[PDB]
């Protein structure tokens, strides 16, 4: 098993967005969640609150698409800290059956992040860290196990290198 | 009503050196009763023993339960089973933030919905606490009753803050 490459999301990305300028690329993605942001359903349940650190836009949609490529529902997180973007994060964190949080090496924390990972283990109990490498062992981003890759892949949690389980197995436990 | 000064806490303390209060605080801990059902959990952020367990002692003498505090998983599981007998967390910062409080305040608002903030000033004559960040996105404690604020002129009483 392996986990995230920056380059792996940034092709991913590639598979919705143009490959043109990188300001435009950036343009292109921020509209796609956006419009993401806007098209969420009350009524559904997602597999997936996706939360992040800052990424690039690019990474953060082509992260998006491989997710949704592998079988699984999606709702991305998209500035201060107020009561009233608080309530917005509790409805759609209670409209996701996990938490995965994204890190890359240039950016392990984030303003929201520890009081998100904080609410999603008191009200879904199943709350992942899931580390983009630039280049299937990663060691409060030790405190929840982390995600790594797997005829078709699949998501697998690790509470170490030897621990691991299918994502569709660790919803149930 | 007014916010609590910190002397208003070191003079509920003389009735209980720091490392006097630490122990006293450490047997609270070590006589944790699984059985019962706290009223406060005491977190407490930049407040030395001796501010923490006058802090205890005042909210006990007016008649409230009280578990008090004190980076690795086995500890997020001693936080998550200890914040469980709770029905509501006080959190208790004087005028940096730890890294852990956006978590806990998080945590038990999702256990069981009840966050408030009590700010330690050095001398409060108001029922008014402006708080920023994390410290502005939850009620704030006032205080003889204590009085549960989503504003200045919002008040509700502790205990029916906990009915509802």
């Amino acid at each position: 098993m392996t986990l995230f490459t920056e380059n792996d999301l940034l092709n991913n990305s590639y598979k919705s967005i143009q490959k043109s300028y990188h300001f435009s690329e950036n343009q292109a993605a921020k509209n796609i969640l956006e419009q993401a942001y806007k098209n969420y359903d009350k009524n559904k349940i997602y597999d997936i609150f996706l939360s992040h650190s800052f990424l690039d836009a690019r990474k953060i949609l082509g992260l998006k698409n491989y997710i949704e490529g592998l079988g699984y529902s999606v709702y991305v997180d998209w500035s201060k800290v107020s009561k009233e973007t608080a309530g917005i994060l509790r409805e759609r964190m209670q409209s996701c059956k996990s938490l995965f949080f994204a890190i890359s090496e240039n950016s392990d924390h984030s303003l929201w992040m520890p009081w998100e990972l904080g609410y999603f283990d008191g009200i879904k109990q199943k709350v992942a860290i899931l580390p983009v490498l630039k280049s299937d062992s990663y060691n409060y981003l030790g405190l929840y196990p982390y995600v790594a890759k797997g005829t078709q892949e699949e998501i697998w949690i690790h509470s170490s290198q030897k621990q691991y389980v299918r994502f569709r197995n660790w919803l149930q436990q």
